[PDB]
């Protein structure tokens, strides 16, 4: 849990860095961008640079599996007790 | 089935009123929002205010792997043996 | 794999007359915006009516389940073998 | 996994070629629409062709989920024992 977490967030902060120097974004948006593209909500324009949409197809590519691997236990082995045990 | 579909409702009534009040939107397209972006379709401009986007990424994490744990019962533990049962 | 296929194509064929009639599309655009919602890619605008936006949040719940059961089976169970055999 | 690789990136030149020559797109738009399609993050305004539509249809529904067996594997059969075992 603690590991998925470190590998989550160091994705995330290369994001954040990649999209707020490169699509110039304000590092609170280049993270924003960031999660809700690898949670594949992408409610967001996409990159404008040629340079952003490739880096955008290889994050997605590499970065998906683990952010999902990370969202299955921070519901399924942390909130799941917690709520069920109340019940 | 009773009890994730309370969990469900309840993460949905959090996002309306969030957004309700601090993204300024009419009670049915907060709830629009909040259940689009849960269930990663995301089909609506991003959130504007900063504030807006820290929840939404806080949101997302935890609310997820709820929603799609209450969507495979729906579907797979009610709709399943209603349909496949006719057949 | 013939149910599956039968559930989803009346899910689809419900959510085009919907939208062509509700919303106002024409029935290309209204199964194009039933399937990128079904599917959660949605690369659309929202619904712009209060009733668009509550029957696609009630079409979501029910139909993305089967949807997706449905896309398990067409490249799990259709495509694998023959593509996994040439090799 | 090669084999996976194989088919994945077949899939996505097709949709490069299709999209560049149909919807009119510089082939990194093409292929940037065809990955966050199949991937259903989907950050792009939809196609504006008829046929643009019917094809991004199928597209999805072949393509969705062979993408999708190739990233639990990319994550799942290649990243894991690497960031695991320094671990
Ligand atoms: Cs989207
Ligand atoms: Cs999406």
């Amino acid at each position: 849990f603690q590991v998925l977490f470190v590998l989550t967030i160091l994705t995330l902060i290369s994001g954040t860095i990649f999209y707020s120097t490169v699509e110039g974004l304000r590092p609170i948006d280049a993270l924003y961008f960031s999660v809700v593209t690898l949670t594949t909500v992408g409610e967001t324009p996409p990159p404008q640079t040629d340079f952003g949409k490739i880096f955008t197809i290889l994050y997605i590519f590499i970065g998906i599996g683990l952010v999902f691997g990370f969202i299955h236990k921070l519901a399924v082995n942390v909130q799941l007790p917690s709520i069920l045990s109340n019940l």
